[PDB]
């Protein structure tokens, strides 16, 4: 029944990939947490695109996003991610981490409502200091891997202070992978604007009889290693027999 | 092309490869065009069997017979032939493992009058619930074709059925079968064995970034040995049509 255990054997997966970072797991049935690094599990970083989870919730709950079908027209400014230079709905904007769509949401939400909602969500340090459309990229907001798990457990249980409908739509938008053995609902992030540059993957694995929450971050000096966010998480999930 | 339904007999090669007979129906939502290997069998009506778990789930949720997708339905303690049925279930695992006994209990609590009204409102197949209120989708009067399954699924996809948006969102969650970075499949299997001819079903849709492809297939299923062919043949057609890589 001991709340948090360190499992340093997971460091072998970081070392194999010449990488540094943390994986945090939470067994919902047992109410027990596991991590390779208790210190880094509680270190706070810019959320970057993992902020698209609360941003989606707030946009839906305020009617900035009507539903997951509403089209957000490309503003016609060519950016260096090809998938961003096109129309999106909530599903594809989350999938392709389409920053400019979410910047527009944030502008329409505005500072007062963004701040109130992140306090109601107990989200990270709850600090939106900076620009309302970029604070999750280079403003004051910080969140640890353990704080990501706390937030995700509320979302999973529809316990956040927004409608059940808003929570159901965001959980649909988080869908990443599914088969006959598991479902992954998750969101990637890449924080580059303030050091240290890190990759995120946060979400959960739905099994028939349990839910395993996860939050990982890792040093990401270049975009070359971004695939390691999922690969290292899956190495840990497989070692723990959570997925085959 | 303007044609509602187009016949593509090349898909019969996927049936023949597996010494099988049946139909695949596809509907391109963007183009409002349908495709099938067999226009006649596409419109032949059969017992829905476990594909009936889609409307049954919707009606159970809408009436409050099922509170949500977490509510536990305790095993009645009767050992049945399918191991996965002999345990507690929620809506997600009851759909996944086609747990008939749970859905029979839903049907009893919904009752004949409300079941009949709802299937009329859904324009579901021949709308006929004659037989036992807790088995009519297995051995009663209800019949539905592959094209009628697509018509019903399009209403569900668009939240247009006459039940709450919430009921429709929960059932679409319960239908989740497969997802990756290229596509999402929401679907339901069926195996009709109580009245001849014995057939297998797979009905649902493929969500892409920019389109939805609805599908409904059935095939002759004399034994449970071939049940894997429902998904395998459908995927061979989806690949041929470049819907999935
Ligand atoms: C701040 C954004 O740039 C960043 C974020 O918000 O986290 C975007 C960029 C990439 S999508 C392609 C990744 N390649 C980046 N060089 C991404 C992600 O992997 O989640 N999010
Ligand atoms: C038998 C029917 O109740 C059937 C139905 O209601 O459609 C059940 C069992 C089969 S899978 C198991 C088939 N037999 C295996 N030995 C099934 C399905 O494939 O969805 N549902
Ligand atoms: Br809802
Ligand atoms: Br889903």
């Amino acid at each position: 029944g001991k709340e948090w255990q360190e499992n340093k054997s997971w460091n072998a997966h970081f070392t194999e990939h010449k990488s540094q970072g943390v994986v945090v797991l939470w067994n919902e049935n047992k109410q027990q947490g596991f991590t390779n690094n208790l210190k880094r599990a509680n270190q706070a970083f810019l959320p970057a695109s993992t902020f698209k989870i609360p941003n989606s919730l707030i946009a839906l709950d305020l009617g900035v996003v009507k539903d997951e079908h509403q089209v957000f027209k490309w503003d016609g400014q060519t950016r260096d991610i090809a998938t961003w230079n096109r129309d999106h709905n909530l599903i594809t904007a989350m999938k392709y981490s389409v920053v400019p769509v979410y910047q527009e949401f944030a502008r329409q939400i505005g500072e007062a409502r963004m701040s109130k909602m992140l306090h109601a969500f107990d989200y990270g340090n709850e600090d939106i200091s900076g620009n309302v459309d970029s604070f999750w990229l280079d403003g004051g907001i910080r969140i640890s891997a353990t704080e990501q798990i706390s937030f995700l457990r509320k979302l999973y249980h529809n316990k956040l202070h927004v409608s059940e409908r808003s929570q159901r739509i965001v959980k649909q938008a988080m869908l990443t992978e599914a088969n006959g053995d598991y479902i992954i609902r998750a969101k990637t992030g890449y924080s580059t604007r303030i050091e240290p540059k890190i990759g995120w993957w946060v979400g959960w694995v739905e099994l028939d009889d349990n839910v395993w929450f996860f939050a990982m971050n890792m040093d990401m000096p270049t975009s070359d290693g971004l695939g390691l966010r999922q690969a290292i998480t899956k190495e840990v999930l497989k070692q723990e027999k959570i997925i085959p």
